[PDB]
């Protein structure tokens, strides 16, 4: 199952050899593609491992919100990192937005940052 | 096994996207779950409910391919807490499941 | 219905009473309660199950009633992924 | 799978032979040097725990500080941790100082971490 | 696997005598030369921040660590490392610096536990 | 695996004949250097099960400091021991320093006093 | 490994008619379990008391030390110290916990047959 | 192993532990004590005042078990920490004492 | 004397009936002329080599006794006691 | 059959003119041979007794009974 298989020896130089093709920024989707490119469709995971919510303040009706997450990022061989994403939903004025905004925003780029560690092709 | 190739390049290419994911991973091929759940407030200033949910779901495939996503769901100017409890708590789970089948290929 | 309470199976994950009100002078009830659908075949998913109670004499009456209904909903709107 | 498997001779006296080989150690590019020295599959990263100190907001500035512990761990089954310690100051804005704070703590943590393994880290 | 393995007879004797001699980057280092990358490992199980005053402006500040050092063997050792801080007018930075001493006296004196090479 | 293995034969009894001797010539170090050389450095483990300050005070610019420790050796076998040491501290100047004497004497008293347990040669 | 291994006939009635016959009582233990046959442990331990009548402490400690065997067989006892006249606070507690412990240990010892 | 049980029907201070020693074998029983109560202390004329209550337990070679709860009192004394002594202790050897009498006629 | 002890001995056998106390609460004493009152309940336990089980309740009481010492004893034998003749009751 | 008492609260205690009343509720459960098991929550007071002793004596047979009758 995934998290427990081996790689071929050509496969993972090929794939190192890969993971290097350094360029020398948020594309949200462009990176789930890649991924999807350079592990497969059925290569990586990642789960939300916490979530929590650090101020929900209304100074001058405007609100402000901070959240902050925890992500994980797992190969399918079993190798695993983690990241501490964040996001910020400052402006608005409706609190339903302001959580919408900050909540989807902190797992994309947990994830984004959770995948800089695979390699600097990403 | 050689479906594996067919598979990843077809993905290389509303309640529809549930028959799409049925009919592009096999309608018995794919299963989610909720994992939590929270009531984030609930508040009324001028006799009206504005309720909002966070709700994680999470997919996995045959093999255990799994990702996971946050779904949230709004509801505002709702009378009665019947209707908007309704609304948000019912449509927050359908949100996180519609964003975290994006994960998995463009073709969803 | 082909298959019936044979092809799948269904259990409550976890059920919350959301709100009791008697603003009104009659109990009004608010349930949720999660259910989940496994099938012989691996495949699985779950549903947030929720049932209402208006305006009802007693908090027994407008609570085990609207558990019943909020549990059935949960399992007609469950069996949607199969279509 | 992870941290289960061992070394072949060969592949330990290379790895050991290489690691062998005031200011900071620059950051990021302990990343690219570990991961070039064990390999993408080689080693694994993780937060096992985060806690916020003072949060203080003297004369309208925010003084953020978070500290962290950063687990890393070889395929072969060692393991380490440390602590690290993100900072802030001056940030008018406290989305500013927390995101600040809360991410220089986990690179301090998995730097000061990467350096037990070796002098060359 | 480790802390399943158990040590081959010869280098068993070897290291027996290695650690026998007479003589903080130091002690990372001689740990890593005598039992390798592989060999060891190192945790932290608890911490506490013993008490945070403030005097007349300065931080003093004091933090309690244990230590866990392990071998590839299963022998275990455990010390209390205590990192003071003092005369920082900034918080952020004494707890910063007794919060890394702690760790740092810590496995200095775990791993002295093991050897007098140490 | 330590903890789950017997000792030798022939080593048993070297063993037991070594720890009923007495000593010819306590000071810590000096233990630590006999039970290392009793077992070698790999026939045991010592751990702090638990740690309270009993009490911390002050009278007259001063901190009489005292705290407790719950030692435990253990040895291959699977036998282990236990005592609690106790440490002290008078007249120190700063919290911190009377803080530190007192937490370090503590698990190397408990350590002298547990060891001790085995056998007369201590 | 300990608390697993069970007891050679021979060594049984051996032990058992050495059985029917402190520095003492660990020395005694010692030599008729030999040096790993044997564990003991602390249950837990709560001050009972304390107090200052004239600048002179009073102490006591209770002290549940289960004391352990090879075979599995294990037991208990309550233990219990005192201290007076000492001017020191820590070193009132220091005497009494280090008393308790070794007086459990007596108290425990002193039942796994009349020879202890 | 039923012919100890056999012989052990067929059979049914200090004395109670070196019966119980002679009937079951030096590994034959255990005892624990589940919890200690302290229900009182007085101090009416200089004179301490205490009693307590443990619930000793003890178990057999095969795992039954029984259990009780005894208690034991000081008077007389002049030093608390005395009291509480004795007391803890009597209570211990007289529960002790009531589980081994649950036993059988032979205790 | 206690005959339900020796009787149950004599039928299961030593070892084949256990005792346990899963909880104990002093309801009151009460100082009513200096011969308190003591009546104390308690969780008994009872089971079986077969694996059937009985809780049951108690209640022992002192009746006017001078003595905290003989009261406080009495109410926490009885209790058990009477306990244990109840549910061996319930066995048959 | 097996049976247990796994939580239990006396309500009231009362007295009148030297003649006792008490009310007391009981959470029993029950449990049987096959893994099924039953429960039912009881109730029981006493009233006008000559002793406070006798009415707490009495309650918690009354209650359990009035559980066990129902969740047997």
């Amino acid at each position: 199952c995934f998290g427990q298989c081996q790689y071929t020896a050509e496969e993972y130089q090929a794939i190192q050899k890969a993971l290097r093709q350094r360029l020398g920024y948020i594309e949200g989707h462009r990176v789930i593609n890649l991924a999807n490119e350079m592990f497969g469709y059925n290569g990586w995971a990642h789960s939300i491992t916490q979530q929590n919510v650090d101020f929900v303040d209304l100074n001058n009706g405007k609100f402000y919100v901070g959240v902050c997450a925890f992500v994980r990022v797992q190969l399918k061989d079993g190798s695993y990192h983690e990241d501490v994403g964040y996001g910020v939903s400052e402006g608005l004025k409706s609190k339903a937005l302001s959580l919408e905004k900050a909540r989807k925003e902190a797992v994309t780029d947990g994830l984004k940052r959770a995948l800089r560690s695979f390699g600097n092709a990403l």
